[PDB]
RNA sequence: GCCCUUCGGGGCAUUUGGUCAAUUUGAAACGAUACAGAGAAGAUUAGCAUGGCCCCUGCACUAAGGAUGACACGCUACUCAAAGAGACGCUACCAAUU
C-alpha cells in the first residue's frame, strides 16, 4: 500500500527530462511569442513540394 | 562624516531615473440579436495548387488544417487601314380638260 517515499530515482528522471526539454520548448515559446508579439509572416519562406502537392 | 597633517593644509566618496499611483477623447475582442447564406459549363461534390496592401490556428519563417480557408467570376474603341464603286455631292427647279 502506501508509505514508500523513496522518490529520489524518479525525481531523477524528471530532472533529466527537463533538461532535454528545455531547448525544445524555449525555442517553441519564443516562437509562440514572436507570432503573438510581431504577427505571422505567412508566405515567403517557401513551401517544400510535399506529397500532396508533388 | 572619517582620516591625515609639516597645523599652512590635504585625503576618502561623485550626477539615479521606467511619461506620474489617475481607465470617458490615442485606439482589445467575442458572443448574443438581426440577416443572409457553401467551388468545378444538369444533380451531388474528394481535393491539390496559383498571386498578395486578406489572413487565422499551429513550434513549423522548409508540417498540416482553416468551405479545395477565403478572394478570383467586373470591365472590354485607341501601334490601325487600303483598294474600287457609286453620290439633282459643290446648282437650279421648268406653259390645256373641250
Amino acid at each position: 500500500g502506501p508509505g514508500c517515499g523513496f522518490w529520489a530515482p524518479s525525481w531523477r528522471v524528471w530532472l533529466f527530462f527537463m533538461r532535454g526539454i528545455i531547448p525544445l520548448l524555449e525555442r517553441w515559446l519564443g516562437n509562440l511569442l514572436s507570432r503573438q508579439f510581431e504577427g505571422r509572416h505567412s508566405k515567403g519562406v517557401a513551401k517544400t513540394v510535399t506529397k500532396q502537392r508533388v
